[PDB]
Formats: structure tokens, sequence, C-alpha cells
């Protein structure tokens, strides 16, 4: 039948996942890595999405700097970014509360607290939460965001996490491995070959590097 | 539109409940009284079930007394453990199957605990009733003969306790006299929740009885 | 000990009910009367619920008439579908949520169905009442404003229908006039079921609900 | 999040409706629909075999088949000689058999092609629920259980061999299932919207094997 897997990397990096106990390690590793990467995308969307809500679109990374120490185009809802990373020309505050709400919902869908609530995560639920944030983003900035905006990159899965503290979080499908009781399950074998056809199992995602 | 109600009587006597803001006050009050009564059934079920797990079935209420000071010789089974309160016979199940009962009681308490409010988890009648059914199932594995009609665990499992004259009667809120209170005033049963909370706004409320 | 009672009025009007043989006839008769009346409420709820599903809320009974020739102006909503009988407004819920209502109505019929006897499944008051509660919930999902006071679906969910003067009055067995018969004789309400059926018999017992003032 | 109604049509007897979000990949839709398809055909096989089990009891071991007359046989209380010689004849009591017979009809009805005309989409969960109900009826009527080779037991467990049978073409393992629309194969990596639009839509499709 089915097995309930508990991917636990840390007390904040963990989720539950349900699948066929007859499925390959290879297929399970890829599905859970896609879930894992979606969770951490959602965490980053919330930090950047809230900055977008306060201060509008990102400046291009080579053009950062705090506005006062520079001619500036000030729109109706202008709010100077103290970090100099966004233009300051935020959306109207009434639609901004909608954007903040879809971000809070998305984080809740993927939060570690879901493990206590015995709720397994799926790729489709995480992708659906990301799609709602995209919809809110299009309401507040119907023009769309620039190509370099971390919010846009997060919604598209196109961020480059190289050189950040977040690179270790990312587990690309081609190097993701799955470990149980401190040993690597071989991708070719079936989950039953390690766990039997008979309750929850703690496992851990890792990357070859 | 949905409303999240926070029934708060005290820091341990509280829960969340979700319903349509268009529902009548009366039907919400009845539904929440049933949720409330199940919570207190489960708390009593936990204290009594743990006594059942350690000491076996209840003595009939008129025949209580500690086994050693009884003129008659107590018929001691394999897992006999003298109840120091003299309320149960002492003839408990095997201690390893007893862990099944103890565990289902702990789960029932968890389903209904005040801790679920912090976890933002609303309670439902079916979830609380289902936890009681699991305790029933554990009881039938630990005592396959069943319990006597007077055993508080059986009565709790059945909804047949008589709490009159006890400290537990103030906990019980029968559907026909339960009331619902908001911002320190009693909501009228005829009205809809919307008449007090808006069509699209959480609301702290309080169950009381007439 | 327990007894399995087989209430059989007809091949469509029949159900199983299980109780302690030490129970009085009177209390068993009332319990079975509530089961019986719920079964027939559910059958009526299904006919009216599907009409509610297709055509929205009931017109007030004094203002019925087919929409096309109403003279009074008809408010056509997104899901307007003229009721060919002129009994409902036509303003149905969205059809994709309508299938939720239709499904709980079919589920209700299945809980109370005659087929439950062949499956050796006894009905209980609480299971049938729960099926009614589910149709209520689907109803409030499809019509969040609620139904008017006169809508037969609403009257069915509330158990407040008036069957006087209708074809359904012979079906209804109010608890205070319900009687219970076994082997062609009326059981006395004061007696225990065991007084007629024994303290232990492996066979079920066929009985029949009737109302005061009938034979067999 | 828009929804699409899919109509899988392989023939006028092999067809069902299926609902999902049009943003879903072809691959996951192909996989979920293959499971619906295989469950549909399991239930049809369970009905033919379950009804033989209802009339004639458990299957003889496949190498030991033969009509009882052409042999000395142990005749039980409800013995009814299987004219095909495939089952022992020692069926349960015929009125308890009605539990099985009615449950099989319900399961067949859940999955029947007629549900397409009734605009009713099938789900994996409803079809597995019907199978579980057949499991329950089976064990009310044969509490001793069925032998390992009984096709009813194999149908309930999903462990049949359809290789070399009329049913082999019916089986669509998820790993080789393809999905076809307007006479062409949809690419698994793509989204359903890429073929059917992102805006409330119905599409006839077809499951096939590589």
């Amino acid at each position: 039948h089915m097995v309930l897997l508990h991917m636990k990397r840390s007390e904040l990096d963990q989720f539950l996942f349900e699948t066929t106990v007859a499925s390959t390690v290879d297929e399970t590793t890829r599905q859970m890595a896609e879930v894992h990467n979606l969770r951490h995308r959602i965490e980053r969307l919330k930090a950047e999405g809230e900055e977008l809500a306060k201060h509008g679109p990102a400046k291009r990374p080579d053009q950062q700097g705090i506005d006062r120490y520079q001619p500036v185009e000030k729109g109706p809802n202008y709010a100077e970014d103290p970090t100099g990373r966004r233009t300051g020309n935020a959306c109207d505050p009434e639609v901004a509360k909608v954007l903040v709400k879809t971000l809070e919902e998305a984080v809740a869908v993927a939060h570690k607290d879901q493990v206590a609530k015995k709720m397994p995560l799926t790729i489709k639920a995480l992708q659906e939460a990301v799609d709602n944030v995209r919809g809110a983003v299009m309401i507040c900035y119907p023009m769309g965001l620039p190509e370099w905006d971390p919010v846009r990159l997060g919604l598209e899965g196109s961020e480059d996490l190289a050189g950040t503290s977040y690179a270790a979080d990312e587990l690309p499908a081609d190097v993701a491995t799955l470990w149980f009781a401190g040993k690597q399950m071989a991708p070719e074998k079936k989950l039953s070959d390690y766990l039997g056809r008979h309750t929850k199992a703690v496992v851990k995602l890792q990357k070859k590097g």
C-alpha cells in the first residue's frame, strides 16, 4: 500500500510525504526534492514579497543605493527603501494587504507546523500556493515585475542561489539523494526493499556534493 | 463566508470552531455545546481509563473497599494490582495490552486539548466522537468481556454519566439550556451569527447555561 | 442480549433495527417510528432537492406560475433555468457546486434505502439524522443566503413538513399513535420485547409498524 | 486554478469522466487516470467472480479444477455444484450471500460507463472505497477467508495476472500509459492547459500504452 515518509533535516527543515511503498527510491527522491525546493522558495518569497509590498519593484542589482543620496521619480505611494534595493514606488496599500495575505497563506501551507498537524505535502499544493502569490503580484503590479526582481525569480523558480546562504538549501533533482537510518538508499531499489510492506519512517534528503 | 469562533471559558476550557457566518445562533450554540461536552467527557475518560488500565473494572458503587481489608478472599487474576482507593477490583489486563488503552486516551486528550487553539486547529463533533470511539476500541481489546454497567469508563464512552450533585455538573451544558455570549452580552438564538459579526470580518465567544 | 428486528411494511417500506430485547415495546416503537419517518423524509427530500438543484428556491405557494407567462418581472441570474412546473424561481446555484448537493441527496437515499436490509445493515436514528445534516450542509453551500420559509427542502430538513391532506399522510407514523405488531398481534406497549420474542433467539423477528386504529 | 472535465473514451463500454485542475501536468493526469482505469476493470472482474463466489463458494486450486460429478466431494450445508467446476460448491448461506451480491452491484454501479451519461466524474478514492466495501462483504460471508488463488481475493488485493488473458489489453501500467487528445499524443512534461486552454472546459481524451 502507502507509506508516510517524514523528511527531517532539522527542526525547521522537515515535512511529511505519502507515496507508494512500491515506488523507486529514484522517483521518490525527485518528488520530495521538488517539494523541498518549493518550501524554501516559499520562505524566500515571503521575505522578498513583503519588501515588494512596502517598496515596489527591485532596482537592478548593479544599480542599488539609498534614494536620498542620489533625481527620483516618486509615485503616489512612494516609500523610500532604507536598504536601497527597491525603487520605493510601491502599489496602493489596499491591494498590498492582499499580497501580504497570500504570502502568509503560502508559508502556512509549507510550514514545519504541518508535520505536527499530520498533513503530508504535495507538489501540487505547494505549486498552487505559489500560483496564488503570482496572482496577487499581478493585481498590485499589473505591469509585471522586472526580470531581475527576486519575487519574479521566486515565482518562476529561476533564482540563482550561488554565493548565498541559501545554496545549501537547494537540492537539484540530479544530485538529490535519500537516506534512511544513516545509509543511502540506492535509487534503483524500491522503498519496500528498505522498509517492508507493513508506519511512519524518518528519512533525510541530501545532495551528493 | 466562514467565521472562526474562539469559545473561551478559561485558559484550559477553550476551543476553536468553524462554521458559516450565516448559521443561526441556536444551531451554533447546540453544535458547540456538543463539542464542549465531549471535551469534558474526554478529560474524565482519561482519568478513569488510566484507573481502568492499572486496576481493571470498577466495583459496584455500593461495594467499594480496599481488597486487603475485606473479610472475603479477593479472586486475584494474573495481572492483579490492588487498587489503593478500593474502587476497582484489581484485575487489570496485561500491562502490554494496557499500553494500547493508555495511548488512545492520550490521543483523545490531545485532540481536545486547549493546546489546539495555539495550533489554530478547530475542533469538530466528529473528530471528538471519533477519538472516543478509539478509546472504546481499545477498551474492547483490553477487556473483551466488556465492562460492568456502572463502570465510569463505560458510562463516559456511552454519554450516560450522571453528574448531578458533583463538581462536574457545572462543566456540562445540555443543548436545551446552553447559551452563547459575545462581548459580554447574550446573543439571541433567533438571529444569525452575521447579525453580530458582520458578513466578512475571528470572534471570542463564551458558552454558558441559563 | 440483543434482538435484530425486521420492520417490514412492504417491499419498499422496510428496514432493520437492533436493540436490547429487555427494552419496552413502547420505547422501541417510538424509536422505530422516528427511523421510519426519517426514511420517508429522505425520500421526499430527494425529489424536492433535485428540483432545488435544477431550479433554485421555491416560489411562495400563492405566487406560482411558469416564468414565461408570469406578467411580473423575473430576475434571471447567471444560472437561470426556467422551471417547467413554475414552482421554483429558476435561479439555481452554479452547476458545479450543484453536484455536491445532488451527491449528498443520493447518499441520504442510500443510507435509508430498502437495500440496507439485504446488506444486513440496521438503521439508527443518528445515522439517518446525520445524512439529513449533510444534505443541509450541501444546501447551504449552494444557497448561502438560505432557503425561504416555505421551501419544501427547508421544511424537510427541519422535519416541519405538513403532510395533512397529501398522499404522504399514510406514510407518517407520529410517535404518540405508533403501534408495533408481531406475528399478526399488537404488542402491548407496557411489556418488554422479550415477553414476545424470548430472552435469546438466534432468529430475527419480523415486526410491523402501524398506527392506532388499524388491523393487520 | 481552473478546472477541466476530461472524458476518457476507449470504447462505448470502456469510458469514464475525470476532473482535475487544467494547470496539472499531462504526466500526473495520465498517471491518476490510469489508476482509475485499472480500478474500473478490477471491479468488473470482481463482479463476475464475486457472483460465482456468492453462488458456489471458494475457488478450487487452478490445477485441481473439474466438475464435481466427474470424480467423492465434501458437500457442506449450502452445497451448490458449480457447473463450470471452478469453485468447490460449498457456498455460504444464500441470504448472507445477498450482502456480497448487493455490494458488488453497488461497486459496479460506481464505476459503470453509465456514469458518463449521468455527468459523474470518477475518483480513485470512491473506486477504492467500493473495493473496500466488497472486501467487507466478502469477509462477512467467508470469515475463514479465501484461498490465495481465489480470483476474488486477488481482485481485492490487486495481485491478479492478466498476462495471457482476455484482460491483458485492459491493463495500463502507469509507467507505460500515454494520453491522447484530438488524435495525437500529449507530451507528459507539458500542462493540460497547453493543449486545452487556460479557460470551465471539456475535452475527450484517450488512454493508450506505449
